[PDB]
């Protein structure tokens, strides 16, 4: 019970649904087809309900992690870019939109955490995790701290923990292995330890949450923090002089951030697959298209090479991409819930004393692979 003759698009209201609308006006002028951009409440939960009955929008915008499940249900259509088109985007973004060996979405935006710092308290940021401890002691002498970041959730703590070799699920030939998890190997143990030790020595507090960390860094009390593109505006208003850069290395290896990709999938029920493909590939994924959305509401870093080289003139953005090329693509499978649940607890119990690192990671590991 879907259109045929137009295009309805569901995008979250905190995104540039206006420039998306603008790009629509050009499509309409060139094709004569009208585009509609809507923002239903809690759309991530409605698409699944409505698409299961052959209804909903022709295109849905969202993080790629939810896309694996959608495909396990045959809700999306297998896109069809050719060799040439595929060479317009970064090789690693296509892996983020794969399933059982096949492509199912178009990478739009690329997100990943970064290290943020107060240029007035820290003229040059640390290239290593190993040196932070000594840096905090040097600042505490003046009534400041070195680092403060959300410690409640895996998104913020996984980068360190996995640098040495840990991981979510083994992957190599286009298929994941839900029985082979790496949160309990040597590397993952090495990283959690380093983190726990930071708290034990009072360089960090275990109850620090997103709000405290942001309030602290924006009042100008802490030299650094870790966060994404979505938090820059608050800082802009606070009157702090900040900078964004590459995350420190661990035991000589890069921090390994989870990589998130805003994607556009075609409803498998949609009678407008061609139009949708023409719109996404030749209107939205162009330097003019991505700019239109980025104006209304900034996107951060993108997957389109040509335009990424232009946005990358803002160090804040160049850093994001570099951190993404070193990170681990977020697995697009429903089992990632088991992972977030288990790891969030492991880190909390390990930071509270309730469990030692070796015990905490043994439980989660077994939990997930269960
Ligand atoms: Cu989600």
């Amino acid at each position: 019970k879907i259109e045929e003759g137009k295009l309805v698009i569901w995008i979250n209201g905190d995104k540039g649904y206006n420039g998306l609308a603008e790009v629509g006006k050009k499509f309409e002028k060139d094709t004569g087809i009208k585009v509609t951009v809507e923002h239903p409440d809690k759309l991530e939960e409605k698409f699944p309900q409505v698409a299961a009955t052959g209804d909903g929008p022709d295109i849905i915008f969202w993080h790629h992690d939810h896309f694996g499940g959608y495909a396990q249900s045959g809700l999306l259509a297998e896109i069809t870019p050719d060799k040439a088109f595929q060479d317009k985007l970064y090789p690693f973004t296509w892996d983020a939109v794969r399933y059982n060996g096949k492509l199912i979405a178009y990478p739009i935006a690329v997100m990943a955490l970064s290290l943020i710092y107060n240029k007035d308290l820290l003229p040059n940021p640390p290239k290593t995790w190993e040196e932070i401890p000594a840096l905090d002691k040097e600042l505490k002498a003046k009534g400041k701290s070195a680092l403060m970041f959300n410690l409640q959730e895996p998104e913020f703590t996984w980068p360190l923990i996995a640098a040495d070799g840990g991981y979510a699920f083994k992957y190599e030939n286009g298929k994941y292995d839900i029985k082979d998890v790496g949160v309990d190997n040597a590397g993952a143990k090495a990283g959690l330890t380093f983190l726990v030790d930071l708290i034990k020595n009072k360089h960090m507090n275990a109850d620090t949450d997103y709000s405290i960390a942001e309030a602290a860094f924006n009042k100008g009390e802490t030299a650094m923090t870790i966060n994404g593109p979505w938090a820059w505006s608050n800082i802009d208003t606070s009157k702090v002089n900040y900078g964004v850069t590459v995350l420190p290395t661990f035991k000589g290896q890069p921090s390994k951030p989870f990589v998130g990709v805003l994607s556009a999938g075609i409803n498998a029920a949609s009678p407008n697959k061609e139009l949708a493909k023409e719109f996404l590939e030749n209107y939205l994924l162009t330097d003019e298209g991505l700019e239109a959305v980025n104006k209304d509401k900034p996107l951060g870093a993108v997957a389109l090479k040509s335009y990424e080289e232009e946005l990358a003139k803002d160090p804040r953005i160049a850093a994001t991409m570099e951190n993404a090329q070193k990170g681990e693509i977020m697995p697009n499978i429903p089992q990632m819930s088991a992972f977030e649940y288990a790891v969030r607890t492991a880190v909390i119990n390990a930071a509270s004393g309730r469990q030692t690192v070796d015990e905490a990671l043994k439980d989660a590991q077994t939990r997930i692979t269960k």
